[PDB]
């Protein structure tokens, strides 16, 4: 029984997600409370997240 | 059973304490790893924060 923490994956994928400048308040709250849920997906919701900030770009 | 909405506080204070330009690159992410650890805490994370930017100033 490994006990996998994700602490630093995590950590780099808030810390990344603060910084998409083009991300509305709502898109930052779904992606932090499904890496709450599931910090095992943290590469998934982080490049959803870049994507959209793409998206959104001016 | 309440539900205190920390995923939301989470979200707005850590964006406030990303934005404080005269904190470096460890200290705010110490300041998330706390908030996102306890959220309850965010109004006295985000003051420490607060004051350390302002004192670190150039």
């Amino acid at each position: 029984a490994v006990d996998n923490k994700f602490n630093k994956e995590i950590q780099n994928a808030v810390y990344e997600i603060f910084h998409l400048p083009n991300l509305n308040e709502e898109q930052r709250n779904a992606f932090f409370q499904s890496l709450k849920d599931d910090p095992s997906q943290s590469a998934n919701l982080l490049a959803e997240a870049k994507k959209l900030n793409d998206a959104q770009a001016p």
